[PDB]
RNA sequence: UUCC
């Protein structure tokens, strides 16, 4: 299956996608980096007093309130679905060495037994459905960008002045890249517009990740994640190797001098892909539009905001089934990317539009640092984008595409074992439209709330609730993929977009209740993904711009799990014998300095005025950006908390850019 | 130095 071609950072070729500035050329060199992430203000990670906390506090809680997951995978009791040990990891040192992201899935793919395209008819109306409901009658919207975000290949530019000039710019001229780029000419288009070149891969910490105590020697355990090499990365697998990356800490100590306890891991790291802005511009400005269709319309299956809004729906169903992806950006197949472009051609989108999305679908990757001495190599030819990555990142529409993927991947599951019958209901385009638009509504006796790779699937009463039993059987039995396009299988501890579902004693949708994961509360509490970048003036540029505010929502956002108290007095507890204070103190005081400090970014507070017309929401945003990237969306969040992190484009030049895009 |  073709080795994918590769350069080294003093080629030519991967030299052309770091422009003649001095941020560009270091993001091209940057060299492996570790060290301790400042929690809080002056409190770092590895801090003794706060590992010796952690190791107390993950000790008790597991002890004391062991998981209640049935046989099922559903939760009860407790509301706890695993072990406290999670928050175990020297948080700002990653395993070693992290993954070369795979440059095709193909053979990946076909060794899952996914399939290569869609098997019948029928899917293929679907898949092509969606992208009819999904991508019609669009209302243009002002581009908008996150504040301090970088525009990576090829400026790395993070002042908001030069990203929206680039943002118009690319507006404006997006047909003629696109156009360039049907005829072959991507090296122009790259160098005239900087549309192509490649994604900028940048490594992230998932800062917990499963760790158990093994009973028989009381030593704790890692879970292993595999990565691949470069061999194995070009070649689809066919060569090199997969292989467990080492989260052993004790090289801490005779690397940095820091006290490592018994059963502290380093952090397992992900890969994250950087967009060339250019690029992804005009896709993020029929995204918007987009993700407003199907949030308002379809606001049934896509729109989520609160426990009880989620509770809302499953309450009404007979069977509720927590399903679970694997792998799901890896595994997204390029074949939808293709299936995708074809259908929007067919309703008229403008062809260049269409030629830069699938472009951004096939770039090459610039791999920065995966371990020392290791890297700086770019994969694919941006001359001709031709890479099966998955599903990259920072492409502007990676939760469209999955979310498309997925909710069509989760029908068919259910007409496939359970509704046959509603299969005389799709013969063609106009009625598979039809189908669509009603079960997406939730007006069908099959129903689903989904957000890419998370999801619920539901049955009311009706012919289709002896299968959805049967289909949830399989699923516990976990011998048979009930797909052909996903590795699928039930979620151990059902959720949905951070709620448990929590189940008594009858174990039914109708008397179960959505509270939130007292786990997440712990780990965006001790172990955030960032430090708090104390040296970057201005707080709206931050990863976290308010910690302290989460302090504020916490009770409306953990208030309704089962054993809220006992961790919060848990903690109490635990932070006294490690520090000798009290951490509610301690939060009272980073509640009340954030909230002043708030005051100076948002004209509508006063200059002091409290955080009485916030909601929960805005303040879990404001503490963590990182939650309207995959929890909540712009329309989520008060207006004047939103312009604090992103700013916009001209609604002029979007709404001239989209007319030229859309169907006439 | 990404992406509702
Ligand atoms: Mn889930």
């Amino acid at each position: 299956p073709r080795r994918a071609p590769a350069f080294p950072l003093s080629d030519i070729k991967a030299q052309m996608l770091f422009a003649n500035n001095i941020k560009a050329q270091q993001a091209s060199k940057r060299s492996f980096k570790e060290g301790a992430i400042e929690t809080y203000e002056g409190l770092l990670s590895v801090d003794p007093r706060f590992l010796s906390f952690k190791n107390e506090l993950s000790r008790y809680l597991t002890d004391h309130f062991p998981a209640n997951v049935d046989e099922y995978g559903r939760v009860y009791g407790n509301g706890v679905r695993t072990n406290f040990f999670g928050m175990r990891h020297m948080n700002g040192f990653p395993m070693i060495p992290a993954t070369w992201p795979l440059a095709s899935n193909l053979k990946k793919r076909a060794d899952a037994d996914l399939a290569d395209g869609p098997v019948s008819e029928r899917d293929n109306l679907l898949f092509r459905a969606a992208v009819r409901l999904m991508f019609s009658d669009l209302e243009p919207v002002p581009l908008k960008i996150r504040k301090g975000s970088s525009t990576c290949i090829p400026y790395f530019s993070n002042d908001m002045g030069t990203k929206i000039e680039i943002a118009e710019r690319a507006l404006e001229k997006a047909e003629e890249a696109g156009n360039l780029m049907l005829q072959g000419k991507f090296d122009d288009a790259y160098q005239l517009h900087q549309m192509g070149g490649a994604y900028y891969v940048v490594y992230r910490a998932q800062s917990t990740d499963a760790i158990t105590l093994d009973p028989k020697t009381g030593k704790f355990v890692s879970k292993d994640r595999m990565v691949a090499d470069f061999e194995y990365a070009v070649t689809g697998g066919e060569q090199g190797s997969l292989f467990a990356a080492s989260k052993d800490a004790s090289r801490l100590k005779e690397q940095y001098g820091i006290d490592v306890p018994d059963g502290f891991f380093c952090e397992r790291r992900r890969t994250a892909m950087g967009g060339p802005f250019a690029l992804n511009a005009p896709i993020m400005a029929v995204a918007q539009p987009v993700r407003n269709k199907i949030y308002s319309k379809y606001a049934y299956t896509f729109h989520h905001t609160t426990r009880l809004n989620k509770e809302e729906k499953v309450k009404e169903w007979s069977l509720c089934v927590a399903t679970d992806v694997s792998d799901h950006d890896t595994f997204w197949p390029g074949w939808l990317r293709d299936l995708i472009c074809d259908e929007l051609l067919n309703m008229g989108y403008a062809p260049w539009w269409v030629k830069l999305f699938e472009t951004s679908l096939k770039l090459p990757v610039y791999v920065g640092a995966p371990a020392p001495e290791q890297g700086h190599t770019l994969l694919g030819d941006p001359s001709n984008p031709d890479l099966e990555v998955g599903l990259s990142s920072g492409q502007g529409a990676t939760d469209l595409m999955g979310t498309l993927l997925m909710s069509i991947t989760y029908l068919v599951m259910q007409l496939d074992h359970t509704a046959p019958h509603l299969n005389s209901r799709i013969k063609d385009m106009p009625s598979a439209c039809r189908f669509l638009d009603s079960y997406w509504q939730g007006h069908e006796e099959i129903r689903q709330i989904s957000k890419s790779d998370d999801a619920m699937l539901g049955w009311t009463k009706g012919r289709a609730l002896v299968g959805g039993h049967r289909l949830f059987e399989m699923l516990k039995e976990g011998k048979v993929n009930p797909s052909p396009y996903m590795k699928i299988s039930y979620e151990h501890g059902g959720a949905f977009l951070g709620d448990i579902l929590l189940y008594d004693s009858r174990r039914e949708p109708g008397s179960a209740i959505f509270v939130g994961n007292i786990n997440s509360m712990l780990n965006n509490q001790f172990s955030p993904e960032y430090g708090v970048q104390s040296g970057v003036r201005d707080r709206s540029k931050r990863k976290r711009p308010f910690p302290g505010l989460a302090w504020a929502s916490m009770k409306d956002t953990y208030g309704a799990c089962p054993i809220y108290s006992d961790v919060l007095e848990a903690i109490e507890r635990c932070w006294w014998n490690a520090f000798g204070e009290s951490y509610r103190a301690y939060r009272e005081d980073m509640l009340k300095r954030d909230t002043l400090e708030l005051s100076r970014y948002v004209a509508s507070m006063a200059r002091q005025a409290g955080l009485a017309e916030l909601t929960p929401i805005d303040l879990e945003v404001l503490a963590d950006p990182n939650k309207l990237q995959y929890k909540w969306t712009e329309a989520d969040v008060s207006a004047n908390i939103h312009e604090v992190l992103m700013h916009g484009v001209s609604v002029e030049k979007t709404e001239r850019f989209l007319r030229s895009v859309m169907p006439r």
